[PDB]
């Protein structure tokens, strides 16, 4: 099985793992203890058929959202840090890797969308969603449109619908979803009118939206720290800041929390608490990490204080903390099905916000 004396560690090769790795040397060095980085493919689905077996890496880094599943197969050790630690961290990062009531993981990188504008065409963005329409009417006078973003996809909407009492699954309870409350119509009534007023197309997808803002054709788009490089090649004079409120409430967009697990077979699980705890989580682990591969935002209250030096990170940071955790459970997958085919249908009139939100709460409690 899994063995005994070092530490394997699985993370995806989109990550700094060499810089992980780096980190890992840092530790061995320390006690001598080897620490091998690996970043196979497809890992998130490797884990739990090797896990389930006995065997696997000792530490599994990934999106929270796939934990609360590996939880649920008891993959995943019981993580206990005192209230010391946890103090070094931001609370919220916390709430991400809590299943059942208990903290099965370690947050470690924090992101979320934020409002892109082009300082150019826009050189104060809205503060609030009421004031596009309007916005978009001047903008429209020279040639430019206000806002271009995904439609498609309700990852990219889910700020708007949920700005005012909208809200997944409620937290932990998994019979209380907050999909066809007033809160949620009003977000994707406000969504359908700007449709309709055609201050935005419903056929604006992914692609589209990019394509539109790095070509200086729109004024705003919705997106997060993985398309900024695009944006840079573009050259357009660009700035990231948060997103706008909607009846005076922050809009809620999901958050992603890269944690860092434990597996319950794992025979080093001490060891793997004082890599994480005292190596990694650390103003210099994660500074060799973010070398590598830049992680965004993190959970590390001191390293993040320094990272906000940019703006564009601070902004993140903000839409974060005031985001909702991403469905950590595994009816998480029906969520998204729901919601997706809603807004789709409330977008071209096949359905009301009404009847679309609605099929889609009852999808998602069943």
């Amino acid at each position: 099985k899994i063995e005994e004396g070092k530490l394997v560690i699985w993370i995806n090769g989109d990550k700094g793992y060499n810089g992980l790795a780096e980190v890992g040397k840092k530790f061995e060095k320390d006690t001598g203890i080897k620490v091998t980085v690996e970043h196979p493919d497809k890992l998130e689905e490797k884990f739990p058929q090797v896990a389930a077996t006995g065997d696997g890496p000792d530490i599994i880094f990934w999106a929270h959202d796939r934990f609360g599943g590996y939880a649920q197969s008891g993959l995943l050790a019981e993580i206990t840090p005192d209230k010391a630690f946890q103090d070094k961290l931001y609370p919220f990062t916390w709430d991400a890797v809590r299943y059942n009531g208990k903290l099965i993981a370690y947050p470690i990188a924090v992101e979320a969308l934020s409002l892109i504008y082009n300082k150019d065409l826009l050189p104060n963005p809205p503060k609030t969603w009421e004031e596009i329409p309007a916005l978009d009417k001047e903008l429209k006078a020279k040639g430019k449109s206000a806002l271009m973003f995904n439609l498609q996809e309700p990852y990219f909407t889910w700020p708007l619908i949920a700005a005012d009492g909208g809200y997944a699954f409620k937290y932990g309870d998994i019979k209380d979803v907050g999909v066809d409350n007033a809160g949620a119509k009003a977000g994707l009534t406000f969504l359908v009118d700007l449709i309709k007023n055609k201050h935005m197309n419903a056929d604006t997808d992914y692609s589209i939206a990019e394509a539109a803002f790095n070509k200086g054709e729109t004024a705003m788009t919705i997106n997060g720290p993985w398309a900024w490089s695009n944006i840079d090649t573009s050259k357009v004079n660009y700035g990231v800041t948060v997103l706008p409120t909607f009846k005076g409430q922050p809009s809620k967009p999901f958050v992603g929390v890269l944690s860092a697990g434990i597996n319950a077979a794992s025979p080093n699980k001490e060891l793997a608490k004082e890599f994480l705890e005292n190596y990694l989580l650390t103003d210099e682990g994660l500074e060799a990490v973010n070398k590598d591969k830049p992680l965004g935002a993190v959970a590390l209250k001191s390293y993040e204080e320094e990272l906000a030096k940019d703006p564009r990170i601070a902004a993140t940071a903000e839409n974060a903390a005031k985001g909702e955790i991403m469905p950590n459970i595994p009816q998480m997958s029906a969520f998204w099905y729901a919601v997706r085919t809603a807004v789709i249908n409330a977008a071209s009139g096949r359905q009301t916000v009404d009847e679309a939100l609605k099929d889609a709460q009852t999808r998602i409690t069943k």
